[PDB]
């Protein structure tokens, strides 16, 4: 199990613009097209980001080349935030993966402000940790995906995972 396979399996694969659990539209595996409201505004980002006229449709290599660029775009993110940056550099490899799990789905920003439970994780409060991050938005709008991270987090295997 890698970062990559366990995204697959949170994000999915969409080969049509296809709104995501927010409303938004959404392509290949998780990559978020705009937070407008217009399908057209989204073809339209959708067109900029593949280099050509997709019709609202792309191909399984594009998505994957999508998905190789937001992974990356993810690491860097964590790596360039002065909150982010510390967390990560005292994780193991695979609550490391956790890590870049959330910052994919919600932002470096979303993440950044959660603060107490980047605090914990950096102490090594596993526990407590999972704990204070099932106290959030994120865990009660998508509960099966957050307890997955959370358990990642909470005991640094993949077993979460081993299952699906």
């Amino acid at each position: 199990m890698n970062i990559f396979e366990m995204l697959r399996i949170d994000e999915g694969l969409r080969l049509k613009i296809y709104k995501d659990t927010e409303g938004y539209y959404t392509i290949g595996i998780g990559h978020l097209l705009t937070k407008s409201p217009s399908l057209n505004a989204a073809k339209s980002e959708l067109d900029k980001a593949i280099g050509r006229n997709t019709n609202g449709v792309i191909t399984k290599d594009e998505a994957e080349k999508l998905f190789n660029q937001d992974v990356d775009a993810a690491v860097r993110g964590i790596l360039r935030n002065a909150k982010l940056k510390p967390v990560y550099d005292s994780l193991d490899a695979v609550r490391r993966a956790a890590l870049i799990n959330k910052v994919f789905q919600m932002g470096e920003t979303g993440v950044a402000g959660f603060t107490n439970s980047l605090r914990m994780l950096q102490q090594k409060r596993w526990d407590e940790a999972a704990v204070n991050l099932a106290k959030s938005r994120w865990y009660n709008q998508t509960p099966n995906r957050a307890k997955r991270v959370i358990t990642t987090f909470r005991t640094g295997t993949w077993d979460a995972y081993k299952n699906l």
